[PDB]
């Protein structure tokens, strides 16, 4: 679900960041592997802010929505950790959205890859659910990705632990693919992410 808006990507994939004060070494380790594994794997590069107008702003604050997905033009733009979401591959995901990517079962082509299990969504929280526009999106030729560290897991905004809410529609190597993992940048992840930054070969 890569951001279609021109704007919103990182001019030259520069993005700079300040880390809020009341962070923990621990934590601004997690914040440094982060930020170097996208780094490691693409052509974005994180770079202490001094005086630019657009940057990142690690914030301590209470988990969920939401974050600005690409760079928000004239002013900072928060990346939020909590107790409860301040692991390295929840803040992976969270550097997905600050580059440019949207959740991944949002693309306009997710009907084709899962279905969505409305009657087990937690009242008010459908819109976790919605396809973005399709003109919101450009997957810039890259298939859905089950493996993104972008994607939600099965039971995600649930009304129950064992109850699903997206179900992949077909099999994979002989099973329905697992999907929600937070581990590492997916090899689609990063395919997509070298095409959205245009990073050299
Ligand atoms: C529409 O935009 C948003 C943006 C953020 C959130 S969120 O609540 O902050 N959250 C949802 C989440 C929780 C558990 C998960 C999951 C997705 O996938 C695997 O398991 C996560 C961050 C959190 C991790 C743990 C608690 S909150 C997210 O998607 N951040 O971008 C919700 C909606
Ligand atoms: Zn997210
Ligand atoms: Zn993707």
């Amino acid at each position: 679900a890569a951001t279609s808006r021109p704007e919103r990507v990182w001019p030259d994939g520069v993005i700079p960041f300040v880390i809020g004060g009341n962070f923990t070494g621990s934590q601004r380790a997690v914040f440094r592997q982060a930020m170097r594994h996208w780094e490691k794997h693409t052509c974005v590069t994180f770079l202490e802010r001094t005086d630019e107008d657009s940057y990142i702003v690690f914030t301590y604050r209470p988990c969920g929505c939401c974050s600005y997905v690409g760079r928000r033009g004239g002013g900072p733009q928060a990346i939020s950790i909590g107790k409860n979401c301040d692991k390295f591959g929840i803040v992976v995901h969270e550097l997905g959205h600050v580059v440019g990517f949207w959740h991944e079962h949002t693309r306009p082509d997710r009907d084709r890859h899962v279905s969505i299990v409305r009657e087990n969504i937690q009242p008010g929280q459908e819109y976790n659910f919605l396809k973005m526009e399709p003109q919101e999106v450009e997957s810039l030729g890259e298939t859905y990705d089950f493996d993104s560290i972008m994607h939600y897991a099965r039971n995600t905004f649930s009304r129950g632990i064992f109850l699903d809410t997206i179900v992949p529609k077909y099999e994979v190597n002989g099973v329905k693919p697992p999907i929600g993992q937070r581990t590492r940048l997916s090899k689609g992840d990063i395919a997509q992410a070298r095409k959205l930054y245009k990073c050299p070969a």
